[PDB]
C-alpha cells in the first residue's frame, strides 16, 4: 500500500576529512590552502535522490575559526556550469553566513531542491575573509573551480584554468531526504577506495561502479558513499587521521548507514620500510584494530563486510612492498577469510590478482604502479560484490 510518509535524511555523498598540514615524523611542515575573497565550486555525484538536501561543512582540522560567507547548491551541467534555475541558498539556523570554530563540523538547514540518483550537483562556497582551509578531502578525483569575489550563484566560474583544484575544501557530506526504505553502504578504506588512478571527473571510483551496478539492478534506494582516504592507515595518522580514530566519524556516524565495506591496511604494511620506519606494525596489531572496529559497527546493527588486501608485489620493491609486508598481508587475509565475526568477506584480492602470479595485481587491472587499480580494476572490484548482501 502507501509507503508511510515519515521522511528521513540519508547520506548521499561523503568525503572523509584530512588535515592538509599534518606530515609524517621527521618531515618538513606542509602548507594548507588559503582562500581570500574567493569562491570555490565543488562538483559531486549524488548516490541517493530525494526531495530536500542538507550540506555538511567542516572545520574539523582548522587551527582557528573559519566563516563560510555564502554557501549555495545547484544542479551541475558539467565543468563549473550550473542550472541557474535550480540555484538555492544554503542556510545554517536561518543564516546565510556561518562561523565554524576549530575542530567542529555543521550540517546545514534543509534545502528544497529535488534531486535524482547518479546526478551531479555543485556546492559553491564564498570566503570573504582570509581563510586557511587545512580541512580537505585531498584526493577528490574531481575538478573544483576557484574564482575571485562571490561567484556562488554564477552560471559558471570565471577564472584561470590554473585556479582549479582536485580536492574538496571543508565539504564532507551531502544528505538527501526520502520517505522510502533506504540502505546506505559506506565504503571505508585507503586510496583503493578513494579512487586514486581512476579517471578524473568520470565517476570511476570502485564505489561509483558499485553504485552503477545497484541502480542498473533497480536498487535506486541503495546508496553508496565513499569514506576512503588516499594513503590512510589503521594505526597511525597520515595520510589522513588513523582508521581507528576516524571510524566513529566516518563510518558509525554516517547518516542512515546500514552496511560497511572495509578495505584498509596495505599502507600500515607498506609505510614502515621507508616512509615511516618508526611506525612498524604487526599483522596482529592490524587485526586487533580491525576487530575493535567490527565489534563497534556490529553493536550498532551495521552489516560489516571486510575486503581482502589486494596483492601489491612490485610496488616500490624494498621501499613499500617487502617480504615482511607480504607475510603480514597473508596473515591478515587468512584472518579475514576465516572470520566468523564479520557478515561477509569480499575477496578483492582474488578478484584482482594476476592468474600468472597471485602476489601481483592482474596486469589488465594495474594502473602501472603495481598497487593502485585502473578503471577496469575498480570496475572488477565492484563486480566482485554480491549485490544480495547489500540488501
Ligand atoms: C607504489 C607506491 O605507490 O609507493 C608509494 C606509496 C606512497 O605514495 C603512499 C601511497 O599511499 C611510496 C613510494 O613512491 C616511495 C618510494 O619508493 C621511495 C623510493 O623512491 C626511495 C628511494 O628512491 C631512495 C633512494 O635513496
Ligand atoms: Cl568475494
Amino acid at each position: 500500500g502507501l509507503v508511510p510518509r515519515g521522511s528521513h535524511m540519508y547520506a548521499s555523498w561523503t568525503a572523509s576529512m584530512s588535515d592538509a598540514t599534518q606530515v609524517l615524523p621527521g618531515a618538513a611542515p606542509a602548507a594548507s590552502q588559503s582562500f581570500n575573497n574567493q569562491t570555490v565550486r565543488h562538483v559531486l555525484r549524488l548516490s541517493l535522490g530525494g526531495n530536500t538536501l542538507r550540506v555538511k561543512v567542516s572545520n574539523l582540522f582548522g587551527k582557528s575559526p573559519i566563516t563560510f560567507t555564502a554557501v549555495r547548491v545547484a544542479k551541475s551541467t558539467g565543468q563549473s556550469n550550473i542550472d541557474v534555475s535550480t540555484d538555492k541558498s544554503v542556510t545554517f539556523n536561518g543564516q546565510a553566513s556561518v562561523t565554524l570554530e576549530a575542530g567542529t563540523e555543521l550540517v546545514s538547514d534543509a534545502v528544497n531542491l529535488e534531486v535524482a540518483p547518479l546526478t551531479n550537483i555543485a556546492v559553491s562556497m564564498y570566503f570573504s575573509s582570509p581563510t586557511a582551509m587545512p580541512t580537505v578531502h585531498a584526493l577528490g578525483v574531481q575538478t573544483a573551480f576557484i574564482g575571485a569575489g562571490n561567484q556562488t550563484a554564477a552560471t559558471s566560474i570565471s577564472a584561470a584554468a590554473a585556479d582549479q583544484s582536485q580536492s574538496y575544501y571543508g565539504l564532507t557530506a551531502l544528505e538527501v531526504s526520502s520517505i522510502q526504505k533506504t540502505n546506505v553502504v559506506v565504503t571505508f578504506g585507503d586510496a583503493i577506495t578513494d579512487g586514486y588512478k581512476s579517471t578524473v571527473d568520470a565517476s570511476k571510483r570502485y564505489p561509483n561502479q558499485l553504485d552503477d551496478r545497484l541502480k542498473t539492478a533497480g536498487f535506486s534506494r541503495i546508496g553508496v558513499v565513499n569514506q576512503g582516504i588516499s594513503g590512510n592507515r589503521w594505526l597511525n595518522d597520515f595520510s589522513g587521521p588513523s582508521g581507528t580514530s576516524r571510524f566513529d566519524r566516518d563510518v558509525l556516524n554516517v547518516t542512515g548507514i546500514t552496511h560497511a565495506i572495509i578495505l584498509l591496511g596495505v599502507n600500515d604494511l607498506g609505510f614502515s620500510a621507508w616512509l615511516a620506519p618508526t611506525q612498524t606494525v604487526t599483522a596482529e596489531q592490524v587485526i586487533a584494530a580491525m576487530t575493535t572496529a567490527i565489534v563497534k559497527a556490529k553493536a550498532k546493527g551495521i552489516k560489516v563486510f571486510v575486503g581482502t588486501i589486494i596483492p601489491f608485489k612490485g610496488a616500490s620493491m624494498g621501499y613499500y612492498y617487502t617480504d615482511a609486508a607480504e607475510a603480514k598481508r597473508q596473515t591478515i587475509n587468512t584472518f579475514i577469510r576465516n572470520s566468523k565475526e564479520i557478515d561477509g568477506v569480499i575477496d578483492f584480492a582474488d578478484a584482482l590478482k594476476n592468474p600468472a602470479d597471485p602476489l601481483t595485481i592482474n596486469p589488465i587491472y594495474d594502473s602501472g604502479d603495481a598497487l593502485h587499480p585502473n578503471d577496469a580494476g575498480y570496475e572488477a572490484m565492484a563486480a566482485a560484490i554480491d549485490l544480495s548482501k547489500l540488501q
